[PDB]
């Protein structure tokens, strides 16, 4: 894809579930703040969404560092909302303190280089963008990390 | 895309939810049977899923005609299953007696010509495939209506009746 | 071609046979009314014209719903007129209560995505357009359903006075 | 298009009405014979007289010159047959001694340079092909009425005199 | 070449012999008149120029119709003039009432698609252009020969000009 | 941006390295059946503690425990690497190490891995994990050895 | 074109007017003799045809040297013959002692490199070709030059003398070999 | 190249050997005189340089018509000087009564259309240029032709007659015009 | 590469070790002075750095003639200062009186056509530029050791003599 | 041009004056030998031909080291011979024991990168090629007189057989 350390981070625009409702979210809304953008594969799987819950737990920890967190999968906003409104006993996520972006066109995952072209889903990926829109960190792998994410958003301010 | 009237239907294979379990589905599995293949854009929306409820309820009526009914969206099999397991009053589908196929790669939708490349979801499209794998009818709709299930069943009958007992024609018309 | 479901139907203008005379019909003539636009391959074949007879028989039924039925092949208006003026005994249509549009340039069939380019004739397509000129249904068919398109023109109108049927106990989230 | 004086005439293959029956016709069928190939815009036009009748009536005279006459329009063979079998009272042609070729794909008209592209129908065109497949005459115009069978007979003569 | 029925006719500009003097003629000069443009192979031939003299003889008939008749070959205007000066007795054309245009670059013949590439001379071709500069007739063959047919055609086109597609 | 792709064969590399005092050639095929941490850094003899490199050498055997050979990389020559190793630590230095330092003098390794900062000719701080079958599993680029250990353990269930 | 000094002259085949008749001529018809081949733009013009008349008048002096003279324009053989049959008072040439070759295809002018491509006519070119078919001299003039006939003749003689006697050579010069 | 008959000859600028010394010369120096500009392939060859010696020997007849003769090769002016000073008996020219211009860049040859492309030397082109600087004749010879010097002299007279008076015309010939 | 005798020298800009610290050195700086720009392959080699040492020693004899010398390798300015500040008993340079330019992007070596391409280091090469910016001399070979110092000295005088 | 250190030298084929006669010479005749190929601007100049003369004087010295010395300028072989045949007192070279190669097409000078494009003559350039045909040395300047022969000698020996400051040690 188009993600390059030290260059303006690839721009993005998506419908998110932000507190039970739908909002267009775009990178330019976060001018002057850090952004952790993380990608994950699929809503509603049988794997513990440790990752998503951890981030949502620590989200105010990130907000005190001047940093919003954004989750992304290829699922629609209608599926994110449903997944949030399902409780963790029937499988779901419960309420959530971070947007979940819908990447139904798959252009965000493509722009960021994390699209598993064979399967149409995102790798687990994490990107840190600074208050000026500059991509400062790239991380990509496979099976299921929030602590290092916080290390890093401090580090770039230390 | 690749869907051509009167030609072999574009091939497909997909993971589906079937009586609450994950199963792989491919067109060749249906050789010898008629197939109604219909697409819809998204699970879990606020549009009422009358089309899907109707086919599910009528599915034994299709099967009596040796026809299998398959539904498709770009959502994953995990999402389909979550939708099926969600109550109708919470916006869900409830139990269902037809496969729902996951087309997460968007290839089924591209092959059949119904992908809105903007947005990345299918148009509401419906395809009738006979027992030889030949594509015999294409329909696209703007929104659902449910006694369009009734139209699918009539066509399946019509196609099978034409395949044998000739083809209808008003009285008092002759050729040359 | 250019036909997009839920979008302004492609514009058309053609010469049609109407009441046994020629008339220039165009899309804009029909704003505020429903159009069932259907394509077929050729006039004067040995294939019984089932759908066209039926459409003309049910023509008033359609107009009693604010719907205009228009037929289309790549044959000229002269061949269409000749075809209507041929009695069904002898392979013709007899008199006819729907326009037949001439698509000699093949631009209508191209525009509506139903030109079978190898042969220069149209597939058997049916399009349903509404009073705003938005295309609301596309159907393409191997072989020759007139009652069906009639049923559909209503259920697109009770989807505007009433608002989509929906089973009992289905509510959104 | 591809038609050029003194060169091979562009090849052609089409479905024709030949004595009320459909039949494939191709240029190769006529090697060793002259061909008059005429194009006309539209079946069932009655605003003006048709040349098809005169060519049919004179077919034998062309045949005495070793020459086959072929008509072409973009109408289908079904339309060609309906026009033949239409009563003369209502403009029918009646039976014909020459083939009428269907150019529904418009490839014949395109290849011969006579497609009126804004309308999808052929201009009125007349081509004369010698027995070796070589194009010897081009005439094209946009008139609403044939022009002449007689001058096509003359030309066929003149070319065969110049051959010897 | 460029000649297409129903499209503007290929423009042309040439030096012509017009009543024993040289003149530039251009297609644009003729807007509002019909033009018959005929091409022939060679001046001073041993084949009787039956076509050119006839056009000259019938020149008034064409002018009754508002039609101009222009003959063209690849010969120069100096050859055209000498051919017109030479007596019909000793092989010439004698005086002439139609222009003869010199196509020495062979561009008129190319543009009208009548150049026999092998020989570098024109086929016998006949073109009719209406008063709006639109081409209405193309006739080309490789025979060696026509004036009454040209006269018929101009009248037929003028009729459809006035009456329309009717007849 | 280079050729490193998750789930594909990692980009091939060969370089001249410093291995416990001496120059040796390291190819990628050398580590079959073995996991590699390929880690890039910008420059030798710089003015800030080589914490990362030092950390990685100390825990070298921790990675050797896991079946994982670590491999550092900069655009500096193997002469400059050996010099750096044999400098003291005072005003600058490095000390010995139990990890190869590769010399990416051609810049082809940095380029192939997408980490070359072109306008300055040096590597970004990048780290890559490759498994015993050659397949790139992890990509990290910054501009922290504990996290690297965790990651290596995970890829083996 | 394909005219290269010191090399075989490009062959040609053309229809020519030789003493009031049409004849096919070929460069090859002239092996063993010198050829003076000259080009001019157009028959029947108002330029006095001084060089063509001079060539015609001196044609026998040329044949004494065993040299044949050929005139070329892109005019047809029918125009050439007419021009010859036209008296010089009417502006023609009168009867004529040199062939006039027709280059209606323009290939001969093109091959000899003297085709004024934007006008379709030949420059005034003059080519001297020896008895082995070798191109010995290329000349191009702007206007017709009657004195070029006298010089062509003097040059044919010089080439023939050198052919036989070798290098003319100033007194006392020797190569530095 | 750029040499067009009946158009202004291409401009040129070059160093020449004039009466034993070097002197730049350019086309505009010669406005108002005739100019025979001739090219040859190479100094110092074993080809007897008959035309250069004939032009030298007859340079005063040219000058009597106000015509300046100019020889050109791709050799340097140093080579031209040495060639002039080499005894004729060792392949030299001996003292010389016309300029030899040096064309070491190959631009005069290329502009005049006589560069033999694969060898980098000139063909023997000869160019007659009138007092108005107009290119009046192009000649190309294969070898040196002593008599091509007489020819050039007679042609220069001829052209000058034409300018004076006009082109005379045979007896009996009148155009067919009005 | 882009080096042409009698044409303006290829511009350069690089960070250098001057004395014992950093400084951007640009060609334009030297307008009006001769420049001797030499390239060598690698810092910290095991082979005696005879040519750099020699250039440093004769630095002021070069300066007498209005000419500044500059060394170049692809090594970073950090590696340069480490070499300079390493002592000669341990393979190092000791102090220098000539700037050492860092060509980490390899743009200098490419522009001067000296980049031994398949290795990424410069051949030994010497270039000489006059006060008006013109390239007057190009010398390159693949030899290990160079005695181009005396030769460079003779060449500078020569170019001024004209 | 095409001359690259460590690559095969650009091929060349030229007519040369060897011992007062013309001879074709090409790079390939020198296989197994070293070649010093030097370029100079112009024959017959007013600048004393020190380098050409010195290379001729030392030619045998080079041959004893298995090295052939070839001179090149854009002048023709006829001009070379005339220059050799002109006495040194009248500006000539006198007899010469190195080939002089004619580069009249200027392809040699272009291939080696020394053609001074505006004037069409070569820079003073000097190239050493080893017996493998590999280019080992490139030198070019615009000096009015090139002093070269001694440096060429030492270089040739240096390539054929591959000081050090104070207490400098490696590690
Ligand atoms: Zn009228
Ligand atoms: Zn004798
Ligand atoms: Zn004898
Ligand atoms: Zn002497």
């Amino acid at each position: 894809g188009n993600a390059r350390i030290g260059k303006p981070a690839p721009d993005f625009k998506a419908t998110a579930v932000v507190d039970g409702a739908f909002k267009e979210v775009k990178l330019s809304d976060y001018k002057g703040k850090y952004v952790v953008l993380f990608f994950y594969p699929l809503d509603f799987t049988f794997v513990c969404p440790t990752e998503i819950i951890a981030f949502s737990n620590r989200a105010e920890d990130f907000r005190k560092l001047g940093c919003e967190v954004l989750g992304v999968s290829v699922d629609s906003q209608f599926t994110h909302l449903a997944w949030i409104n399902t409780p963790r006993k029937e499988g779901g996520l419960g309420p959530l303190n971070i947007p979940l972006l819908a990447d139904v066109t798959r252009r965000l995952s493509e722009d960021y280089g994390v699209l598993k072209t064979d399967e149409g889903i995102a790798y687990r990926g994490l990107f840190i963008i600074d208050g000026k829109g500059v991509l400062r960190q790239i991380t990509v792998n496979d099976l299921p990390s929030v602590d290092e994410a916080l290390r890093l958003v401090q580090a770039f301010q230390y």
